[PDB]
């Protein structure tokens, strides 16, 4: 629910196929501000219907994962009872399906256009999810259960997102999802007992009215200790989701590096050359 301006997005070619099927659901309005810089981004808190026309995702990975389960949650329209999901030669060659066998499990209607179980595939609507227990190999892509994590709060009854048969790889990328779904209002928490069993409660994503990679911004805080000058990160800090989050804190600093680190700037700050502290 409600306007949020998102800023220092990627634009790649693999994002902008996220940007423009996002926009093509009614319900969800995508425009640019600041001469393209910033995406406004006007939810309307999971009320999405068909548009009838297909949802295009190029070799966009990602997001034909994630895009999959918000399809299951749309609503009919005039224009068609369901979503279609497709891509290129490469897309309708990728394996989908863990996450179509789990969403139809859920009570989703599902059917592969022509290649089953690896392809774009096409969703009924006016479905939605059931919502109740959900279960994914562990084995799987990550990005499968990132992908039912961030539609889990709009399904019919709270979810139980249960991993089983081992230990999930990517862990820090379902942990990433999880802390980003709570600062757009929901909080998952997790088993007692099962490390990779995840409770999410139901309801709706409160948009903060605003919204990059650590490791490629290691360089200028680096470049900033071998002359001594100052250079800041100003949207990674302590809360940053992803793992190089922590170089201000764990090696610049004991150099010899005195960090401004707020929770959302990272500015540091070099001694004049030939002092910098070996560790």
């Amino acid at each position: 629910n409600g306007t949020v301006r998102v800023k220092n997005l990627l634009h790649s070619d693999d994002t902008k196929h996220m940007l423009d099927a996002v926009a093509s659901l009614k319900g969800a309005e995508i425009s640019t501000e600041d001469n393209g810089e910033t995406i406004v981004v006007k939810g309307n808190g999971g009320n999405l219907v068909t548009s009838g026309e297909e949802l295009y995702l190029g070799n966009a990975g990602t997001a034909s994962r994630f895009l999959t389960t918000v399809a299951s949650l749309v609503g009919k329209s005039q224009a068609s009872d369901d979503v279609i999901l497709t891509g290129n030669a490469r897309m309708q060659e990728r394996p989908i399906g863990p996450l179509v066998d789990a969403l139809g499990s859920n009570g989703s209607e599902i059917e592969y256009l022509n290649k089953q179980g690896s392809l774009p595939l096409k969703i009924s609507a006016g479905n939605g999810l059931k919502g109740g227990r959900i279960e994914l190999a562990a084995t799987i892509s990550s990005q499968y259960v990132s992908s039912i994590l961030m539609c889990a709060p709009y399904a019919k009854e709270p979810v139980t997102l249960a991993l089983v048969g081992g230990k999930p790889i990517s862990q820090l990328y379902i942990d990433m999802t999880c802390a980003m779904m709570k600062s757009f209002g929901i909080e998952v928490t997790k088993s007692t007992t099962e490390e990779y069993t995840y409770h999410i409660p139901k309801g709706t994503y409160k948009n903060p009215s605003e919204y990059s990679d650590a490791s490629s911004a290691t360089y200028p805080l680096a470049f900033a200790a071998m002359t001594g000058t100052s250079c800041t990160i100003p949207n990674i800090g302590s809360s940053s989701l992803q793992g190089d989050a922590k170089f201000a804190v764990d090696v610049l600093k004991p150099m010899g590096c005195k960090v401004e680190q707020t929770t959302t700037s990272t500015t540091v700050t070099g001694p004049p050359r030939g002092h910098l502290k070996p560790l």
